[PDB]
Parts: structure tokens; sequence; C-alpha cells
């Protein structure tokens, strides 16, 4: 079932481009850049369905092997709570 390089780690989203549908999350545990995709967002805000991630927000995610090296997966907010998302999305 794929390879997991790292488990639920906390990282700060440097930025996430909604148009690109992807962004980069800086791992705050290893200080390594991690690639995140909108399909890596397991939970979305229930008030509004957004495929965006809040920039500057600290989120928790698992690290799995990606074609770019490391890919974030199961991206959720702290405690497994839904991500707020970007201020403006969709």
């Amino acid at each position: 079932d794929k390879k997991v390089i790292a488990t639920k780690v906390l990282g700060t989203v440097k930025w996430f481009n909604v148009r690109n549908g992807y962004g980069f999350i800086n791992r705050n545990d290893t200080k390594e850049d991690v690639f995140v995709h909108q399909t890596a967002i397991k939970k979305n805000n229930p008030r509004k369905y957004l495929r965006s991630v809040g920039d500057g927000e600290t989120v928790e995610f698992d690290v799995v092997e990606g074609e770019k090296g490391a890919e974030a997966a199961n991206v959720t907010g702290p405690g497994g709570v839904p991500v707020q998302g970007s201020k403006y999305a969709a």
C-alpha cells in the first residue's frame, strides 16, 4: 500500500495556489519542503467546500513517497480538524 516515508508531521503551508491546485508545505519537523496537492486534502471545510489550504497555517499530514521525492498525503488541520482554507477560494 505505497510507501510511507514519514507519519503525521506538522508543517507550515508556505503557499498554496488554488489555480495550480497545488502548493508547498514546509515540514516543521525536518525542515524539508513537501509537495502537497489538492487531492491530498482529506478533509475540507464543511461550511464551504474548498480545495484550498490556508497559507501560513500549520497543518498535519503524512509523508509518502512522491514522484517529486516527498508528497504530502492526508492533509488535515491540527487534531484532524478541517482546514480553514484560503481567505478567498472558489
